[PDB]
């Protein structure tokens, strides 16, 4: 499997969903789906970019260059584990990712055996806060103990007393929904229908899911989905097949948030949806770098050629990765600015990388006092010690966010409440209608 | 540097057994295990040694090819099991026996499958493991809980009940078991009245509500199917006592209840008449003949024996690397293993899992090395992907005379005992054996119920 590398004194591993997960039938041979931009290429480039800057920075890690070994997780436990084995087969100092809680648990179960700290940028499961089971895990995002509370507050806000519940099979949906149901039970909120499903389940399964939900109408119109985006898309698609529109009031978790790829093509069935988004400021710095990448000068990113052809539905003559679905040759001058959309969690990806650097810096200050570069004490780097320095690190993120971790490796965070609506213009957009921070729900009622 | 039980041979079979209890929660990061175990540990380690000795003396099974072993401790925990599984992939292991727990077996299989190493379980019963897209290299000689659902439904249909309530304990066991029951029930025209789930540790208030919801469906739905942990049943019995009701329902429970006294202890009156399922556990006399004769000074192939002996007979071994600090008297070495002796209830499964591995290797040899006495180039090294194909199609007669074979998903047939709680001729409540579910056929003594 391809691997994006950058040499340096200390090597940082990373796991990103460069491709979609393998089709249910291909799982055994671990053959992945199509190339991804927001969750794949953009994150791979964000790592390269962040490391470039850090290595060009005189204050952070003065004479210590950070290298990398970026691997594809295909958002799947089996591929992620396969690739994590490669990390431990210069030794990896720490790992960034993967994005899924279930997948993250699989990776952490192996990494902890070699004392390799892991920092997530999107794994929000409450379970990962258990340090007896996940000692070497930390993250720059808040656990879903909060998101579940935010979701219940929204339901309470609009006096909904009877709701249906759906979650994506796996640790993220299961842990999040269990927390929500626990809160609901305390508050006396009734759950009409409850169901679960795998994001990659067949259409017949999503058909069944939808049918079961409709049967609980019209009393159970509100549907709480602690779901991955693809699970939500699977449901919209099922609504498309049955010819139904606007029957439910969907309230989704961060797997949906304000992601365009989730509702693309199904804006009609998705319209009116209310979602939760992890607050993360747009990273302009990244756009300036990313949009200037060219298919001829970007050689450090092994997947770029595959990406370009897919991004511009064109093919590369003679290229081994020539796409057999497009005829118009790639002019190699197409603009990455067309319909461009930055990964919604870009800030977290970047700050997770910076957290790793700050951990290494803090460790160097303590173990190699007065030394210029790495000293005997950090040759090799002791993962167990690096973990403690990471947990005790605090800094200002790429966009001003205060980043630090509590004893459980959890970071502070908050959410933006989004509402999908048909704007004045002939277009559907994610309107920012509110926020949830420290138990306080603020929603602009006139905006909804 | 965790100890390993070894026996060299032409082909090495790996094994993961719970030689020790899992690490206390706070000792998990350091993977420091608990107390030594006998039935789930030492007895299984010895069962493997004994079985291999027997197979190596068997003129019909692998006549001129010896089997060896690399037995590791799983401490009934995924971190230790993974730690030890890493050691297997670090002579290469042809296959792995174990581990015992489904959640732990899943973690082990996620890794083994990456190296095409077939894994055969003797006690992991999770329905999840039947998914070959996720667990291609997993097979087992113990039935999947989906067969418990089947047996329980067969019991319900036998007495022509049309409506039943359904309760299951939260978690994989309870939820998967009940989902299986419900799928079958729907397909066969059985209606579900009240349906619920609950944690065994839920409060009395929660069990009070559960009982109220069940009673609301009376008298039409007098039968309650419980795919539950024993303590969930106990919670329900406890609620019946508080409410002051008796014999209103006919409870049918999965093996979480089985024939456990701790479940009905003090609530025999409200439990009386319940029907439960239990995995059959045929005693393997030949194992006892071997195990009961083991001695401290001569058993040097089992590295955990010294520790086991000290704990088993509450004595210490002066200056031993693992000298038990809880007892002052010294072991004589002539204590008898027969005192309070109890044979691991899964012993037959453990032995048959080992025999299944041997038969898969034998079948592979016959097909890939025809005419060769020993292993030929086609089996140097053994192609795990091929061994998996041969294992799946292997069948034989087990240690207790049962027929062992696997379906396409690597699942095994199921044989359960059917119990009925009754008040015997004496002033006592006993779990009376009233039937069996023999691989699809329900045999019940209708008069005893
Ligand atoms: C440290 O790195 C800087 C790069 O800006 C270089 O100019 C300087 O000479 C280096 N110092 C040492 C002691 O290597
Ligand atoms: C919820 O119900 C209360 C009580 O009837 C009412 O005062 C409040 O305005 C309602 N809020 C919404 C959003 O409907
Ligand atoms: C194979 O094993 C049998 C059974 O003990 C033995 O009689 C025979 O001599 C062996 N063959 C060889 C070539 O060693
Ligand atoms: C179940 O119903 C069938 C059909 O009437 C009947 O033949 C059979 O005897 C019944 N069994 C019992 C145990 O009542
Ligand atoms: N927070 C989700 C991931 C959502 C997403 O990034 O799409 C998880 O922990 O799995
Ligand atoms: N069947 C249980 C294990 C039972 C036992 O041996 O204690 C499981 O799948 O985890
Ligand atoms: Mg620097
Ligand atoms: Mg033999």
């Amino acid at each position: 499997r391809s691997v994006a590398r950058m040499d340096g004194d200390v090597i940082i591993g990373a796991l990103f969903s460069v491709h979609h997960q393998p089709p249910a039938e291909k799982v055994p041979e671990r053959k992945c789906g199509e190339i991804r931009e927001q969750y794949g290429i953009q994150r791979v480039e964000a790592m390269f970019h962040t490391l470039d800057k850090i290595n060009a920075d005189p204050v952070l890690l003065p004479n210590i260059t950070l290298g990398s070994e970026i691997r594809d997780s295909c958002w799947h436990s089996s591929v992620a584990l396969e690739q994590s084995i490669e990390f431990i087969r210069k030794p990896i100092a720490g790992v960034i990712g993967p994005g899924s809680s279930s997948v993250a648990i699989q990776v952490q179960n192996l990494l902890q055996l070699f004392d390799i700290p892991q920092i997530a940028y999107s794994a929000t499961s409450i379970d990962l806060s258990d340090k007896t089971l996940y000692k070497y895990f930390l993250r720059v995002v808040p656990s879903d103990t909060l998101q579940a509370r935010a979701m219940l507050d929204i339901v309470k806000r609009y006096n909904w007393t009877y709701v249906s519940a759906v979650h994506t099979e796996g640790n993220y949906g299961e842990s999040g929904m269990d927390a929500f149901k626990e809160l609901a039970a305390q508050e006396g909120l009734c759950i009409a229908h409850s169901d679960k499903i795998y994001s990659n389940a067949g259409e017949k399964s999503f058909d069944r899911l939808l049918r079961k939900l409709r049967e609980r109408l019209p009393k159970a119109r509100v549907v709480v989905c602690f779901c991955e985006g693809m699970t939500v898309r699977g449901l919209l698609s099922a609504m498309r097949r049955l010819g139904v529109v606007g029957e439910f009031s969907l309230i989704g978790s961060d797997g949906w948030a304000d992601r365009d790829e989730v509702i693309e093509g199904y804006e009609v069935e998705a319209n009116g949806g209310i979602t939760i988004k992890l607050q993360s400021p747009e990273v302009r710095s990244f756009d300036d770098y990313f949009l200037k990448l060219r298919l001829d000068t970007n050689t450090r990113n092994p997947w770029f050629p595959e990406f370009w052809q897919h991004r511009f539905q064109c093919r590369l003559p003679g290229h081994l990765l020539e796409n057999p679905n497009f005829k118009k040759v790639c002019t190699g001058n197409e603009s990455l600015e067309e319909n461009y959309v930055q990964d919604s969690k870009m800030g977290f990806v970047i700050n997770a990388i910076y957290a790793m650097a700050h951990g290494l810096q803090n460790m160097h200050h303590a173990l190699c006092p007065g030394h210029v570069g790495l000293c005997d004490a950090m040759k090799p780097i002791d993962g167990r010690k690096l973990l403690d320095f990471l947990i005790k690190s605090s800094f200002v993120g790429v966009s001003g966010e205060e980043v630090w971790f509590d004893e459980k490796g959890d970071a502070p965070g908050r959410y933006d409440i989004m509402n999908l609506q048909y704007t004045e213009a002939n277009r559907y957009d994610y309107v920012h209608v509110g926020t949830w921070h420290e138990g306080v729900l603020n929603i602009d009622d006139y905006k909804i």
